[PDB]
């Protein structure tokens, strides 16, 4: 069994802690503290390969920038989640990609763009806008919802393959 370290990044409220729990507990949580950081391990067999997923739900700001950059260097796959009804989070995805790339000092980093809250209206971020950004980074983009669980599993599954491609490259 191969172990995969994945970190979900985004703004406070995009639903990172919801997506992570949806894969672990298999149930949506309407109320959960965003500041509480917790990493979960899940044994899944994708593509015939049994892999243990180590997903960490970060809060945002760390006490020490040292450990902050550290948790960004140990991660092999990073899930970029934003809210389609919150352009503020989508625009922050720009600095998120930039930062992590500088932390690991690389050009090619296994990442996936995820647009959560697709079930909710007031869609400020259009699909094309996100796809355009993803296209620039050279990574896949998937619209999801932690409520109805649409594309949530697929997003994680895709990230795993993204990591693999970088490993066999
Ligand atoms: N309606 C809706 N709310 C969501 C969704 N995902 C997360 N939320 C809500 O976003 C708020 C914060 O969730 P939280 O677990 O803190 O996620 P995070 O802090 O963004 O990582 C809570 O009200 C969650 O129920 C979603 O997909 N749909
Ligand atoms: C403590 N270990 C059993 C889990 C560590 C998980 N971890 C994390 C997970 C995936 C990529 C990077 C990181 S760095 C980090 C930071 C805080 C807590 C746990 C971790």
């Amino acid at each position: 069994m191969t172990e995969y370290k994945l970190v979900v990044v985004g703004a406070g409220g995009v639903g990172k802690s919801a997506l992570t729990i949806q894969l672990i507990q298999n149930h949506f949580v309407d109320e959960y503290d965003p500041t509480i950081e917790d990493s979960y391990r899940k044994q899944v067999v994708i593509d015939g390969e049994t892999c243990l997923l180590d997903i960490l739900d970060t809060a945002g700001q760390e006490e020490y920038s040292a450990m902050r950059d550290q948790y960004m260097r140990t991660g092999e796959g990073f899930l970029c989640v934003f809210a389609i009804n919150n352009t503020k989070s989508f625009e922050d995805i720009h600095h998120y990609r930039e930062q992590i790339k500088r932390v690991k000092d690389s050009e090619d980093v296994p990442m996936v763009l995820v647009g959560n809250k697709c079930d909710l209206p007031s869609r400020t971020v259009d699909t094309k806008q996100a796809q355009d950004l993803a296209r620039s980074y050279g990574i896949p983009f998937i619209e999801t919802s932690a409520k109805t669980r649409q594309g949530v599993d697929d997003a994680f599954y895709t990230l795993v393959r993204e990591i693999r491609k970088h490993k066999e490259k």
